[PDB]
């Protein structure tokens, strides 16, 4: 047989305010005005400080200048984002905030709401123990 691959990235710079966002990025829709965000706290090692508050902004996949500001609790890792319209894009960003100013920004997600009011129902899966 045989194989070939590399890769290697890193960087070594330093500053007061953090370089770190949060991961596990998610976009829950509510409704079709409304959007629930959920995301996670980034490592604590890379954290810089104690956080604030996240600042979630979002604009309109065909106004992308018009942008909206909003800022959270420290402890909080979810937010509600309502007044919106059906069958719309919209891109929404999470930033985490510390003492020592502002943070980093989550990749540019676009999530388009349901056209209407309709819940989606799933069901689960089986699962089987385990010894070791």
């Amino acid at each position: 047989g045989s194989s070939g691959s590399s890769g290697d990235v890193a960087v070594r710079t330093l500053s007061d305010v953090p370089s770190a966002a949060p991961q596990n990025l998610s976009l829950e829709v509510r409704n079709s005005k409304s959007i629930m965000i959920h995301w996670q706290p980034p490592a604590p090692a890379t954290q810089n400080g104690q956080i604030t508050g996240y600042k979630i902004r979002y604009r309109k996949a065909s106004r992308k200048s018009d942008v909206t500001e909003t800022l959270v609790s420290g402890t909080q890792l979810s937010q509600l984002i309502e007044g919106l319209d059906r069958g719309t894009e919209y891109n929404f960003r999470v930033a985490a905030l510390t003492i020592n100013g502002t943070g980093p920004a989550t990749d540019w997600l676009s999530a388009e709401t349901f056209e209407s009011d309709l819940d989606e129902t799933r069901v689960p899966e089986v699962s089987g123990p385990s010894s070791g």
